[PDB]
């Protein structure tokens, strides 16, 4: 069941409708891609639930003191206070966001083994559970290959499993046996794969994996925007933590990393706000030199590109987002799309953290994965009522840098992303109303092709047609 | 069905959830009376809609824009305009809420009846199709006895009636005539009658009765906390108006009154406010009087107890309660509410605008009226989930001002008061379950009775004790 | 020397000009009393500095999170809780401001000494070191007489001395005598006395004060609106507290009085805000009283007439109001231009906490205390610089309620009513200059008469010619 | 009346606290002798800089309070995008969360494309401005193309007066676009208040002769607008041909003279966040393009970059906001004063420009070297003095020559007294002058300093040193 809010609203933004028609127009006008349409002529916004949820009063309260200074501002202790109690980090710097970290990072632990252990630049490869677009856009920026080792169950839609967001452990030290441990600049855990489809990943695989790195000396970085909705996961799963708290839980994840990179614009609840953090005094080194590259991305390092008041938002959010009641709430509203899609013929992935993932390729299997079957499901439920989505499939995946042919993609999904405390059990009927028209016409559904495409990144602003 | 919000949710406030035993205690610690609780020991509060429902960006931003000059802040005419616009009423004077207009009107408009038309003021009797519990308060606190003619059809809990709240024209006019028109100081028109059950005014209703008291020359002040349900219900149900906007209509309602009083806090949607305006030159004096006795009891007129902020909210609150979508989603959760009572067994008032109204009368028979049984059933319902809610009966009425007896009451409810935008479809449903439990053990509710009794508006903050 | 802010400006209003030929319309279509002048005619507004003051970015951030609930809001027991650690008082009920809480008690208070002690009505006589224009309005509408018991060199303005809001200590004592002990409902001690100039008390002589009324048994009520102003002045010149923290002072100086009334738009520094709160059990009567009439008149007493951001922000600025840098900022300004006004020839009482009161007596010595020569002084200061001030002498005063004469008034004062932390140094230096043409013009400015006169309170709303 | 009453009122405070001279001494040096390594609470009256520490307007902070937080078409988004057009006449836009951010984007973008379009020769490559930020400098720098500052020779001369210190030198600029070649210039920069040469104005003449030259090369125009609102007010007040007109209409036609705009608008436009980085036309649409895709990496999708809505609405209000006449007149009018007090107490400084007082260290402390960094001594020992924290505007922000690996040399050795838009009052700026009384009394016994760190990139910031 969906559960009730453990909350009560207190501001609202109006939103409107429009009619099919306009849509119609409104879809081609967009080259085929969600991404392009006004926010006007979305109704349900599932496109993101990155920096789109609700705040808390008490976060709402703290962005109206913040201290705006351009050094040392006192908002930059109250937020490296929170992240060293609930992280356990003695180093913080504060970055916009997601991407603003990890264009920081990626340079700077490359150079630091290539000086260190002879890193070769020209076949280094980095690893991770799954790496988010961005991370892998960056990475390849400078130069890194990257390879995702996840596990078998991962992407079988078919088949429930504990934890798919889970390190596929032989599969890592194989990899880092092949390419060379001096060629292997980092491993990123992402905490709740995001493209396995919000997919927990349990302590002990994380304990197992940050072994592995220790062993061959590989910086680990904690990708973090979902932090939170992993240690409910971990809570409800792994049989060793059911009693612990969410705080009690994160504190115990961050002890197999080195370093966390986080968009906060997710389980912090922000509408802005990024974190690059390293956890002690072995890493001081990493800690100065991302300093010194964030005066240049950035901002000076006690900011970040963040105005003070939204570093006291942040000191804040970090916690509220851990709040037990909530996360149940948040992970049930979830979980009752998902079933209630399933109810209807829609094959999902199991229900994540932050979204439901529909498994476009189970449900248009007429359409070849070349022609982004999951981004022609998301226009053609715009088109229906309303209801903007993206697609986690081949569209997103990219071609290979290298080859220049389009990447394999184990899974064409759609995914309805779910912003925090935004929509109502009403909101999430009216999304699975809506599959019942989609699904009626899946077999009509035309397959996509570019006549626009950007050389990085391309899924946010390229178009299609077809 | 229940509509799907037309707005996204943008600020959260986290609630908590407590034991039966805990409520078991709490319950008995508050002398049986709800009002008594503490707010962290609520998880759904429908004690009321006022000041409690949520507000929009628009409203939240006016908020940081106000003029607190003490006099001539330009916050004052944002709001002025407003209700010119809106109302077409040229004269403003904002209060810092319901209670603080009436306490400013009511004196006013009995002594200038005293002193215009001789009024005896041992011998004055105010009509409304239904006063508010602090209208009718007010009024006894002023020696002025009060007289509700409601219709036939407004407490028929069993019966279907498109406006309940309507007056009973006969009944008014032949009130008048046994009190004698120069004893008359006002009658009051409540916009949404709220104890008939949040029931609708028809825009016709309006105009035979503000003929009627033109007639009589008695002043008539249009009670206006929910002034945008009464013209949504009048743009359904009244085939003159299908077609009318929410604006228009409330434009055209308010021909038919001399002046107004509302309590900003219901749909205009703010958290705290009040306005008490007159039409026009000819109520001039009784604006000027009103002036001077908000000094007094409110503050300077052109804040009257609102912070420039406030107002500023207000202006805009005003207008964004009328939007159609929100105000037939609004009304449509209620009605799904409603629905999911009366399918589970549990008999109501039909659907008004801002709360299900429960037949506590039908539902505990074997409690007479003088044992407040809706107000056994508020604390059964409270024990029951951790709602919150107000009996609107016996309990409420009070005692006879004259005879010290306690009045006759057409209807022992118990009012679940939704506040706007704060709970959504799943908290209805929540609430319709906690009902299965509370009918189950309807039988075996005890009644109540005092064991501390205010003078005035008892129902606050008084304290029972069962059977 | 006006010390520099000990804070940052972080929000600001923008304000217009206008010229002389537009005020001099504008005065005249007020009826000669800037009460009436709209906001946006005025430059510099003096009126009061009641509720127009600025406020801090915690008080703005406490406004965010207020429980709105209509009963036992969170935000109420917030706001409780302050009053008891400032005051020590454990009894509190919110109103939305001052007269709000004076329509409570007053009628309270009367009827409790009529049926405990058999108070006469027809001969009750309320007294206080001076009372304040609603104070004895709501007092004088209950049937009740007042008496203001200062102090000979209260209204002295050529006279310096240390606290000319003191209670005449003999006066009152003989006074009660007089009037019988049994017909005194309470005494009402007025923490910075504003008619005498924002003058403060000692707090030698409210433990004397109190020490009169625990004999007769009569209810002491603290007029509070600028309590923590008064608690620098005692610390600056009561030899006892020199070394005592604004909070100690505060709290020793109500265990003086029974209750308390406060206007919290003053040193509170909220733009909206009043309390009515009981010292202890022993008015615990008084208290339920209170909360049955304050059902009638403000609301539920949770909330009394105050959103729950309301009390929050209340909540905190009792506390931020007492901030010694603060306070000692505040007074050094209002006493720059008190210095300012003396050295141009301008003689004022000497300078109080909240306001420079100029001597229109002493200034326009021409014009007769019956034709109002402050508030022809306040139009010559508008008319001259867009200027806003008011007038605290006979104009204000009133008429004698039973004589239906006017009042004898003690002193004629212009009051540059100053708000908290809203003008700077500039503005004062301006505020100086205007002065400097308002009294080269003295001995042609004419006194005034009424055109309309409400019957109570009339100051507010009246309107007058020549 | 020199310094203006505020034409506004106090509405919103945050206090400060004070410390002891012990205390300062203590925290100086362990900030490595740099204030910029200095905790905001260790500091009374922070002149630090004049960027997203200023006050905001109540429509300002009304506007942020409905924004439209959605990833894609914000109609916060248009909302700011109708402000540029109205404003500048620019029809793209794209919102970046500051300064740099636009900066990261179109140095590379424009770089690219005189390489694809003419041949550029990025070992060859010079890019030109009136004056170059430090972050300008450094981003094109780091894409590998050199800098060069044609400024006017009056420009530094603080002990000369001119209108417009800011002002490109025409001939100098014509001079070494010939020298270096025009298939090898990437882009001029015009900095709309030339910040290094102590916030002096440009005037509207010598800005169409400027585009006028890079027109004949068709070199790329990019308007640093940071402080568009105060150049324009001395526009006004100066340039005879503008002297009726509005900040609105100056800003107008200045923008014709430009083929795009990067802007910090945590300055003039008064937020605590926010950039902008927009193109005027059809003509530069596909920069535009080029732009936002490079935007969705450094920044974010390009309808927000790295801004949350509500920042988007308040921009869109701050813009306008800040070209109130009434303020710049007031705003500029407290920089003039403290000015004119310093310089009565015997401080020379350069004339008053917009947002700050620029102390000439050089002249006050001629026993120290360029290569000690006077300037930056002087700003540790007004720190030590009162608790005021200022910037140097030296031979220690200039750096080292990229190429060369030695310390560039510098036209002025400036301690700049950047005052946040709206924050401090006039006693703040006697507080000002009364600590300088003490500074310059002991102006000869302030010793040079040297580094201890000295990071390889925009070193100033977190560099640490000790005296030599
Ligand atoms: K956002
Ligand atoms: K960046
Ligand atoms: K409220
Ligand atoms: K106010
Ligand atoms: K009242
Ligand atoms: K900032």
């Amino acid at each position: 069941k969906h559960l009730p809010e453990p909350f009560r609203i207190r501001v609202i933004e109006p939103v409107k409708r429009t009619t099919r028609a306009y849509r119609e127009e409104a879809i081609i006008k967009s080259g085929m891609n969600p991404f392009l349409l006004d926010s006007e002529d979305v109704f349900i916004d599932l496109l993101t639930d990155s920096g789109t949820g609700a705040v808390t009063q008490s976060m709402q309260a703290a962005m109206m003191r913040g201290d705006e200074a351009y050094s040392g501002s006192r908002s930059y202790y109250a937020l490296a206070e929170s992240v060293k109690n609930i992280f356990g980090y003695q180093y913080t710097i504060p970055t916009h966001q997601g991407r603003g970290a990890e264009q920081i990072y990626i340079p700077v632990l490359i150079k630091k083994r290539e000086q260190e252990k002879g890193l070769d630049r020209s076949k280094m490869v980095a690893f991770s559970n799954y790496f988010f677009d961005t991370t892998q856009g960056h990475s390849q920026i400078n130069g890194c290959t990257v390879r995702n080792v996840y596990i078998k169950e991962a992407f079988d839609t078919g088949v429930r499993y504990d934890f798919k967001g889970n390190f596929d452990l032989e599969g890592l030290e194989r990899g880092i046996e092949e390419v060379g441990p001096n060629n292997v600049p980092y491993i990123v855990a992402t905490i709740t794969s995001n493209s396995a489809g919000g997919q927990p990943v349990s302590l002990a695989n994380l304990k197992a994996m940050y072994s592995i790195a220790k062993k061959y000396d590989i910086p680990v970085v904690m990708d973090s925007a979902r932090f939170a909705e992993n240690a409910y996961f971990i809570k409800q799963r792994e049989a060793e933590y059911k009693d612990w708290t969410i705080e009690q839980i994160t504190r115990e994840t961050y002890k197999y990393a080195d370093m966390l990179a986080m968009s906060a614009k997710k389980d912090a609840m922000v509408p802005m706000g990024g974190l690059l953090c390293m956890k002690d005094d072995s890493f001081f080194d990493v800690y100065t030199e991302c300093r010194t590259l964030c005066v240049v991305q950035e901002g000076f390092p006690t900011y970040g590109g963040l105005e003070g008041g939204a570093m006291e938002r942040l000191a804040v959010g970090l916690y509220d987002g851990m709040n037990l009641d909530w996360l149940a709430y948040r992970i049930a509203q979830v979980q009752y799309l998902v079933d209630g899609l399933e109810e209807i013929g829609v094959v999902c992935q199991q229900a994540g953290g932050h979204a439901a993932f529909v498994d476009a390729g189970k449900l248009l299997p007429h359409i070849p994965a070349d022609q982004f079957p999951a981004q022609a499901l998301a226009c053609e439920l715009y088109k229906v009522a309303g209801i903007r989505a993206v697609e986690i499939g081949s569209f997103l995946l990219g071609r290979d840098p290298k080859t220049g042919k389009q990447l394999p993609c184990p899974a064409e999904l759609l995914r309805l992303t779910i912003p925090r405390a935004t929509y109502t059990q009403t909101h999430m009927d009216f999304i699975i109303e809506a599959f019942k028209h989609v699904k009626e016409n899946a077999s009509n559904i035309k397959g996509l092709t570019f006549t626009y495409e950007p050389k990085v990144l391309r899924h946010f602003t390229a178009k299609l047609k077809e």
